[PDB]
């Protein structure tokens, strides 16, 4: 029932380059990659929205570096501002996650957590929720790409872009 | 089972002008219209209650127009105070909704979201919840009409009417 | 299955005066009365706890009477401090409730709202929850009686009794 | 199905001492003890985390002793700081719990409250949740032991240890 997921109006089965029938055996991992990217991009978009609203922690991210949370830029440079030891800690934690707790090798993406802890018994409701996850992931992928591109070209974070009234490109 | 919905005590099947039997084929769309109006009026009544409590966003609705959120009147003139571009954006978003996401042409009103996400498996509980939705929509329709009429006849918003002790018409 | 409800450890079927077998036909209304009193007393105990923590509304209960919410005593005189028109409004609203929406004549006490909106499908879980409701109602009945009696005897509300260290009767 | 609980990756059935087959009849109470310790240690770890974030009640724990809540140390001396009468009250309340409401003699640890009030109908989901409870209890046991040992050896509470940058032992 996985090959039926992600087929939603108005496009239906949208395979413009025709890879569903050309490479039928690769669809499992391609959908795994699509779902992984969708989840990551949804988290990233929520993160950007939180950042540019200046919802930051109170205190120091790295007291040894004298680096407060509010000192971290809200744009694409935020991850670069983090100290190298902090990036190492993030990488170690997500190595543990991605290799043990929710392995990326599990292509169905089903790690037992369900939707808010509970399995969706109704097949129609479960299919609709899975389609919602896929479509929101696709929208978030396009959105995070657009956010990063706009920040890189305009030169301003989303907060700075909105606060200066620079919404119109022309 | 749709024709049994909305039949509740103390009125039961209340058709004073006798259109259930006179026009049996029009009931589907008439109930669709009733449910749509009920949902819209419930949202409108909650909106009026929020407005007259002065629960407003902090900032500017339209910085180019120098129009803060608190500058928008809490009465029937609130929607008129919004800039034309903002009204255009609201209209475009709801055109997308009403034509694609939750089409108004779907007369059963079932867009797959269920009641707080989950389908109601028990037929009795589902019928009770649907009757609750219909009755609350009817009450909200009457309430929003009464609120608008009282504001237009007294010249005061609900907050101004209550704060001045003008809740007695005589 | 109603006659099995309220039978819980350590007392089991506790009928010290032997009215379950003496008047088997009166048990339905007696359990209705017990459940009604339990619900009312649970609400009353929560109300007293809220009052004596000075969690009060901000504003005037009756601006014509120049009576603020904080002016209402938190003890047994609180309901007496309310203006007569306010008591009339409360009585009218609860007449509507108790006669139409959740009639007191419905001895099973099942008004369709369920436990947090949902019916409890598991008979064991449902029986346990009903026993919990009954036992908490009994405890709240005893508690509200004790609170009122202690306030009347000591001359102080619960807040005044606790704040003065007058908890020990001797 | 209890003997299958707690068997999780990567260790599977981890019995280095070989007591599962040496003493098959003692496993019921040993798992009861393990689950009890897991729950107690999870509560203790949450408590330590709350303490060292200085999330304390506002007021006096014991006005007669002139002992505010903020005066109670956040480390291992917190339970020693509270007055003897308060310790007696805590002990009495938990005697009532552990002997009547959720008896420790019930080795299955099933007191009818379920997981957030509801029984888990799906056997796979229920087994996963029980394994989660056991593994989190084991992790919390190790964590609370480590927290207490680190505090007793460094001489500082967790807040004092973190605030001084004394996290690195060398
Ligand atoms: C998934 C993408 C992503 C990435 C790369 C970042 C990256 C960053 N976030 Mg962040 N964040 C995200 C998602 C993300 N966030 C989401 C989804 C939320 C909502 C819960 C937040 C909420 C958040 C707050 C409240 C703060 C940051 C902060 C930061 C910066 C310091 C690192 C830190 O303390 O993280 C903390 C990360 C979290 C609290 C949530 C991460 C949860 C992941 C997705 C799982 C860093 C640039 C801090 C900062 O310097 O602000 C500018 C800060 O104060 N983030
Ligand atoms: C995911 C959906 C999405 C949405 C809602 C937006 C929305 C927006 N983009 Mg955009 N963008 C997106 C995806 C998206 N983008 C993607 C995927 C890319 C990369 C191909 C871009 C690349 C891009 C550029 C290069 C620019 C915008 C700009 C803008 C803003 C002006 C609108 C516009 O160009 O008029 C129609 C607007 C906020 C402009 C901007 O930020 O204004 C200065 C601008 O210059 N976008
Ligand atoms: C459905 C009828 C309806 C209508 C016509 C309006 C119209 C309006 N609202 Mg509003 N509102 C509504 C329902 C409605 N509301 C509901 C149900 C809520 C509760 C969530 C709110 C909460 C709300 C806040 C908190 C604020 C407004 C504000 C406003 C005004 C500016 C537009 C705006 O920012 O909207 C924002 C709309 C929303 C946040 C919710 C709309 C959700 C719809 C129903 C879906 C405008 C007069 C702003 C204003 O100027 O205050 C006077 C403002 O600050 N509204
Ligand atoms: C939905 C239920 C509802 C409720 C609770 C109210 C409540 C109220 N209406 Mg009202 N009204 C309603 C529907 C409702 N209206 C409808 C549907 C209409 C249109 C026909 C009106 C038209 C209306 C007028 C024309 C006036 C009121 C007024 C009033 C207030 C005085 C009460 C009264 O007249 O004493 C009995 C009171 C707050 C009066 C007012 O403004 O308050 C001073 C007033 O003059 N109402
Ligand atoms: C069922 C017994 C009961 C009774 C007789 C009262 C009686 C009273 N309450 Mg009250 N209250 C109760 C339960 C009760 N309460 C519960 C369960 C809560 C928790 C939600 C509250 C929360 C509450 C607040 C926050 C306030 C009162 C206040 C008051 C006084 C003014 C009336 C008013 O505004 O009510 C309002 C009633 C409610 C908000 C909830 C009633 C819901 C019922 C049980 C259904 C009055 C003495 C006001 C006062 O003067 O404070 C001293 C005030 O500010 N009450
Ligand atoms: C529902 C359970 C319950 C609980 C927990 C309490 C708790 C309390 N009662 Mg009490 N009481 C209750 C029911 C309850 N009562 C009932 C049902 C009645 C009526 C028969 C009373 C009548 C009562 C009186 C007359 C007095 C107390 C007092 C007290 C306090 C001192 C304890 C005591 O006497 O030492 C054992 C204590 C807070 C005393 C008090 O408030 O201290 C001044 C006090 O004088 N109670
Ligand atoms: C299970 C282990 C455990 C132990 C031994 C303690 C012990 C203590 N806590 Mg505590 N606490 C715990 C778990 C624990 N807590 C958890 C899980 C929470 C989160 C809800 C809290 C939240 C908490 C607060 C907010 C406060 C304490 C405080 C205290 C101290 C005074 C006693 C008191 O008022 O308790 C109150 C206990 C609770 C409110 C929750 C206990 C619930 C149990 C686990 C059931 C005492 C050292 C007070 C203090 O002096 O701060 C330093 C204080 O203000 N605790
Ligand atoms: C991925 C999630 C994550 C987890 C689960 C996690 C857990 C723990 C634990 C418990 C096991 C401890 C004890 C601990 C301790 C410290 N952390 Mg964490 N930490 C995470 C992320 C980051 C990031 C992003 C940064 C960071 C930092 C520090 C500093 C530096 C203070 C200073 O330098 O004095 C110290 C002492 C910053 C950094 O090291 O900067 C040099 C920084 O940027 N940490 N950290
Ligand atoms: C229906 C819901 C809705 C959505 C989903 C939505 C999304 C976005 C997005 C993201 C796609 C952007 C980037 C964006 C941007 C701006 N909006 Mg929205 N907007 C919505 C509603 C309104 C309303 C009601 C108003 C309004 C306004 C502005 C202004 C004006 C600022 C200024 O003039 O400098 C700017 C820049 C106000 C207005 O245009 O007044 C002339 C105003 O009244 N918007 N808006
Ligand atoms: C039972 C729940 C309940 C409901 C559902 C409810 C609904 C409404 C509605 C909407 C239909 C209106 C329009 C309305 C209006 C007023 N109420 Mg309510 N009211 C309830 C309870 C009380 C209580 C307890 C009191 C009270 C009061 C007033 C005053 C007095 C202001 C003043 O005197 O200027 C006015 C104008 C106080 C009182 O009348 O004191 C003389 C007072 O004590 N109300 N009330
Ligand atoms: C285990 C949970 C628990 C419960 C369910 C519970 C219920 C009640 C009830 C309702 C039945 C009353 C009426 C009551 C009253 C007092 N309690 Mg509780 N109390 C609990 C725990 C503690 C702790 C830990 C302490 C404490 C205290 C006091 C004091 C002291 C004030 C003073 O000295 O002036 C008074 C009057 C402190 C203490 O006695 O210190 C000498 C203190 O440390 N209590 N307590």
């Amino acid at each position: 029932s996985e090959i039926e997921l992600g087929v939603t109006e108005p496009l239906g089965v949208y395979d413009p380059l025709g890879w569903l029938e050309s490479e039928p055996e690769a669809f499992e991992r391609r959908r795994a990659v699509e779902r992984k990217h969708g989840r990551v991009a949804m988290a990233a978009v929520v993160g950007t929205i939180v950042h540019n609203n200046h919802i930051v922690f109170d205190g120091y991210l790295s007291p040894s570096n004298n680096l407060k949370f509010s000192d971290i830029p809200t744009g694409v440079d935020g991850i670069r501002a983090i100290p190298t030891a902090g990036l190492a800690q993030i990488l170690a934690f997500f190595a543990l996650v991605e290799l043990a707790w929710m392995p990326a090798s599990k292509y169905d993406g089903d790690y037992g957590v369900g939707y808010f802890g509970t399995d969706i018994k109704d097949p129609e409701e479960k299919a609709r929720k899975l389609n919602v996850e896929l479509n929101n992931g696709r929208a978030a992928m396009m959105g995070i790409m657009g956010n990063m591109v706009a920040e890189v070209l305009t030169g301003q974070t989303m907060y700075e872009q909105y606060a200066s009234g620079h919404i119109s490109p022309f």
